[PDB]
């Protein structure tokens, strides 16, 4: 595609989102960049109006798969950097099993020459003192995750689906369910690819320096399940 052609370097990006989960607001500003090239994504996080009400590690599947490494011989798979630079919609529901859920609205798009992911997150029916509003869950992550994804040639876009598990303090796991559907903004041609999958590997840490509440993430992400 035209758009495979502006990730063959580095590239900025900026990350902006307003959140309410039960009633609580806040917002995250990130910054960082990515270089599809070996699927790399190199992201700080800083918590900006009210107190975080939920655990950093919920938010990592919300705050740019456009990085994701496609090997060369599944090149015309990759919907999301075949959308750009006019961008996507990305939507999820994502449910926290035996809690309550976010749904997630996103923008994905260039400002110039930066990537830029613009997103509004609402969470509902969440537990008191449950895992999320309680604030039990561990600051890391599992790897690797599957992202399965799928065409949906209705909507000229993708359909995704996966599981995430973050660990609880106590030693077990919250099931988070995702479901996502990606749909482009622009009026160029689209790559409708076959079913595969991403393998996504995240890995969460504190900046030293840093007082604010506040997320360094390194990750990286290489499509599979098709063979040359
Ligand atoms: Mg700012
Ligand atoms: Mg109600």
């Amino acid at each position: 595609s035209k758009g495979e052609e502006l990730f063959t370097g580095v590239v900025p990006i900026l990350v902006e989102l307003d959140g309410d989960v039960n009633g609580h607001k806040f917002s995250v500003s990130g910054e960082g960049e990515g270089d599809a090239t070996y699927g790399k994504l190199t992201l700080k996080f800083i918590s900006t109006t009210g107190k975080l009400p939920v655990p950093w590690p919920t938010l990592v599947t919300t705050l740019v798969q456009c990085f994701s490494r496609y090997p060369d011989h599944m090149k015309r798979h990759d919907f999301f950097k075949s959308a750009m630079p006019e961008g996507y919609v990305q939507e999820r529901t994502i449910s926290f099993k035996d809690d309550g859920n976010y749904k997630t609205r996103a923008e994905v798009k260039f400002e110039g020459d930066t990537l830029v992911n613009r997103i509004e997150l609402k969470g509902i029916d969440f537990k008191e003192d449950g895992n999320i509003l309680g604030h039990k869950l561990e600051y890391n992550y599992n790897c690797r995750s599957n992202v399965y994804i799928t065409a949906d040639k209705q909507k000229n876009g993708i359909k995704a689906n996966f599981k995430t598990r973050h660990n609880i303090e106590d030693g077990s796991v919250q099931l988070a369910d995702h479901y996502q559907q990606n749909t482009p903004i622009g009026d160029g041609p689209v790559l409708l690819p076959d079913n595969h999958y991403l393998s996504t590997c995240s890995a969460l840490s504190k900046d030293p320096n840093e007082k604010r509440d506040h997320m360094v993430l390194l990750e990286f992400v290489t499509a599979a399940g098709i063979t040359h």
